[PDB]
């Protein structure tokens, strides 16, 4: 049967033109749901982490001051012995130095050190830096250092010192002592805003190693800052609004609720059918 | 046609019973549910975040023992350098003093000094903290501080000293060393149990840094204590049951379930038709 | 009537024939997806919480090296003031040694002593380990330490080795200083990778306390090491594929789609008859 066979064609294009218009109904909503909540402010947010095979290279904006670099090299999940403490020289990073007025206070200028960041974590790849400071006239001996998320978006800034205000006003700034080795186990942590930027903040687990000194006491004197940067985990944590961080519950919550609807007009023309019969039945 | 429009605008209103009616049916499963949920132990519980302008003030118990507070003074993102180290003056903190039985060794009273924290999250506000002690005899030179949800909750508490037990019970404890500046970036992690209450637990990251003296030899004896206490991030992890935290789902998961069974009734009434037709055709 | 019962109840075995249909065709659909997502590499990842009441015993892999362990004991939330520093005595934990080569640099053997750690979190349960070294030859004074999962799994472990390779690979080692007390709070974080194995890693928040030593200066040369190991939380981190952590929401995605699409056939079937009677009256 030929009309038949265009019959059952038909109703399958007229299945598939339909279901498409219900996902169009559904989207619709959901986008009007989601553009309502983008305008409240304080949203609930989940957790959602995505394993990397391999870290974007970090920014690592060093506060030297005073205190000279003396020497940075990558290594591979082992800190060969040195060859002489206080000694410069095996200095290989890609070392970017800025300086500009602090957003806080805008009577200080800060210089800052950026130093490339490791990524491969699978490899426990980590970043060696030291510093020296011959004369110091301060009761705490620290460096400030802070992490931003990629060191090549830096680097490509057109605006360098917005760009380093804004990484300032971003909360992961910390410090390492002096006298100490302090292994610093960073942590990616991605945050979307309502308005669509992804701020990063930065996790840190500190392990403060005390450095033994067997130079001559007249070099005792000056003190020598060491610190290592390394991926914890290849695991990054991003953090955005419930609704629009799993879209499929939405969608699925609202396919029900149309269903609901669907159902509840289907319930009410039996309804009305029924009680019309049972009335014309009574009277 | 006035009957056709009031036959219509019965029909409306009968949907909108019959939708309330499946809303209604649809929360008391979901009552039930939770019911059922809560009376069980060890639940799998999510995680959702909440960013806030600004923090409540938390409560940060020192336990100096001996030693004497020296000074405490809210700053900004910025620690001017001290005017005279091991000297008091310059303090003006909501500090409470309350001493108690420790919980777990009855035997022991142990003296709190409670600190009002920092709140302005946003603008790095901080609280530095200094301690001194003559002479100790102790191997190591620690102060115990731990950190509970609220200060304010704690001033109007009716019942002080069992606040300050339940504190204890809860997992916030850490230590700060003697000679060592230590920044410490606490979080707030809210765990909502299934009797109701809201346990509250801090996360820290802390920044050792090294203290230097110049003070005279005579002085040397005496130790002295730096602390400083901020907000790592606006941020506020919430742990709650995977069901009631977000009780959308179960909500879609249950119209699906209610709206496949309505199908199934409407498939069987199909079904006995047919096959009532084909045992009639047949014999 | 009889045969109104029997047709009633029959009907009520085919609604439950039907369901149970349903059921099976949306179970289907769900593992069908699931085998196709754990083909991908790097899918979003969800984060659940389930506290436990008690712990299991985890081990923690020293790495002393020249140094020799001098005193293990187990203690609830205090630590009794040390009899003597330097000395002997009072060691009775479940240490293992064991030794094998390096995963990373083959050329190197590391000689691992693992100790069972604390297991019940409600009572602050903690283990305290103290290293002694009279004489060193490097510049940073430390001992390497990582935690695995559980104890009781390396103890009847077939291929120890292995499992000591394989717990390298995990990123949980770090570092604690010498002539400091560091107390380390370790969090359970496990992760289900897609091929089914459960990945386990550690986070740790330490506290380094300095330790004041009023030993004679002739022992003053030997340094001592000091560490601390306590459960942080019983909260249990478990990281899981968004979609099998809670495979509920795509059941109900699922539901909803096959409603939407039954829904979508009966409007096909409504449409058609109306388009055929406009047909019919048009021509
Ligand atoms: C419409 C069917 C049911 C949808 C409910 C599904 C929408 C949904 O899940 O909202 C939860 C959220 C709770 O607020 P929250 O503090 O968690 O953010 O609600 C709102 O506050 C704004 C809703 C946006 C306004 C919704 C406008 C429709
Ligand atoms: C009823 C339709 C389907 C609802 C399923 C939706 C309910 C649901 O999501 O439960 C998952 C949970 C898994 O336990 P979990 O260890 O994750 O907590 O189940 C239970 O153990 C208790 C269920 C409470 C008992 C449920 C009583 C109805
Ligand atoms: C079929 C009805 C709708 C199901 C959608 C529900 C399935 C679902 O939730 O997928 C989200 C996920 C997003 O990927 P993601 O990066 O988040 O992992 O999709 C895929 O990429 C693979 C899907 C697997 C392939 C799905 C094959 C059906
Ligand atoms: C290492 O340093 C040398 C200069 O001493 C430089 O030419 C080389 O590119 C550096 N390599 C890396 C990877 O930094
Ligand atoms: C950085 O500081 C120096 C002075 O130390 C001065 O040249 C100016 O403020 C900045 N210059 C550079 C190199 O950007
Ligand atoms: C500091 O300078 C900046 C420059 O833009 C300005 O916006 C801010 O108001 C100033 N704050 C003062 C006056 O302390
Ligand atoms: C610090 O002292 C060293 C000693 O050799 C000297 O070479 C160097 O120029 C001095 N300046 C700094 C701060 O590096
Ligand atoms: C600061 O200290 C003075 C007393 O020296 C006190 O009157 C004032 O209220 C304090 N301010 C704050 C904010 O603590
Ligand atoms: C706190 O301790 C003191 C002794 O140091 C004693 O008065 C009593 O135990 C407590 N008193 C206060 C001020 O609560
Ligand atoms: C310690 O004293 C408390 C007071 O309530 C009591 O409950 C507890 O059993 C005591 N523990 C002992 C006897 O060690
Ligand atoms: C500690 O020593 C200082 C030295 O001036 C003295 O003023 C003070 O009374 C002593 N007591 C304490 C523990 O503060
Ligand atoms: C404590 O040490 C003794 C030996 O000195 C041993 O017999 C006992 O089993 C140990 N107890 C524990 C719990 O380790
Ligand atoms: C561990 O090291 C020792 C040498 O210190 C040697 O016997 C062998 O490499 C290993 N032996 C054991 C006890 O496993
Ligand atoms: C180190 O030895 C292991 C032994 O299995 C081997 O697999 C690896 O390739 C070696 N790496 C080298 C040659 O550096
Ligand atoms: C270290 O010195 C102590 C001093 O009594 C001695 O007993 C011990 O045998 C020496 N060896 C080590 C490394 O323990």
């Amino acid at each position: 049967f030929s009309k038949a066979c265009l019959k059952n064609v038909f109703s399958v294009l007229l299945i598939f033109i339909y279901l498409l218009l219900m996902a169009v109904a559904v989207f619709l909503v959901y986008r009007t749901i989601t553009d309502f909540r983008e305008k409240l402010k304080h949203p609930v947010m989940s957790v959602s982490y995505k394993e990397v095979d391999r870290y974007d290279a970090p920014g690592i904006a060093l506060y030297p001051g005073q205190a000279q670099l003396l020497s940075c090299k990558h290594h591979y999940e082992v800190i060969p012995p040195l060859t002489s403490p206080g000694q410069p020289g095996d200095m290989n990073c890609t070392t970017q130095r800025i300086n500009y007025t602090d957003p806080f206070s805008n009577q200080t200028v800060k210089s800052a050190l950026i130093v490339q960041g490791p990524r491969e974590v699978k490899k426990r790849e980590l970043v060696f830096l030291q510093f020296r400071l011959n004369k110091s006239s301060e009761d705490f001996s620290a460096i400030d250092y802070l992490l931003f998320s990629s060191f090549q978006e830096f680097l490509q800034s057109p605006n360098r010192v917005g760009f380093m205000q804004a990484c300032e006003s971003a909360y992961s700034s910390w410090k390492f002592s002096g006298g100490f080795r302090t292994w610093v186990k960073m942590s990616l942590v991605k945050t979307k805003e309502e308005d669509g930027r992804e701020a990063v903040e930065f996790r840190q687990e500190t392990s403060v190693v005390n450095y033994i000194d067997q130079r001559p006491a007249a070099k005792k004197s000056a003190q020598l800052f060491f610190v290592v940067f390394e991926w914890k985990d290849p695991f990054i944590q991003k953090v955005q609004d419930i609704v629009t961080a799993n879209p499929w519950n939405t969608i699925a919550l609202l396919c029900g609720a149309f269903l609901a609807l669907f159902k509840a007009a289907e319930f009410a023309k039996l309804s009305i059918k029924w009680m019309i019969k049972i009335r014309k039945r009574y009277l």
